[PDB]
């Protein structure tokens, strides 16, 4: 549904977000939490709707978001499960919110205009 600015705008932050330059911290974020493998086994008792950058992408890559506000929530998501499942103070918490931060700026230059 989403029109090819829009679209293009928001797969080029997830990518960006994706991208090397962010390595340090963005590596929890990039593929769907595993509760077992990471031996966090309570984590879908704090989680209901898993998100992770990987699958943001992927969902855009099929045209699955009718619009900004849709794939702002998906990307907003993967945050707000991080800040639920990670205490204050823990490493990937801390993560979760410098990636938030990036995502913040990125996201201020949004297309606010879209036209077919
Ligand atoms: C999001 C969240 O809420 N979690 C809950 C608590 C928690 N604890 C962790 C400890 C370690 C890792 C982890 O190692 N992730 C990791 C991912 C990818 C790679 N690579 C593979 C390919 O890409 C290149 C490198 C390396 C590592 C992740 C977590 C999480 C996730």
């Amino acid at each position: 549904a989403m029109g090819q600015r829009a679209m293009k705008f928001c797969q080029g932050v997830v990518r960006e977000l994706m991208s090397k330059k962010y390595a340090s911290f963005n590596y929890p974020f990039l593929e769907p939490v595993d509760p077992v493998a990471l031996n966090c086994p309570t984590y879908f008792d704090y989680v209901k709707e898993p998100m992770d950058l990987g699958t943001v992408s992927k969902k855009l890559s099929n045209w699955e978001y009718e619009n900004l506000d849709q794939a702002e929530h998906d990307i907003r998501l993967i945050f707000q499960n991080c800040y639920a499942f990670n205490p204050d103070g823990t490493i990937v918490n801390m993560m979760g919110h410098r990636l938030e931060d990036i995502f913040n700026t990125k996201w201020a230059d949004r297309p606010l205009y879209s036209d077919v």
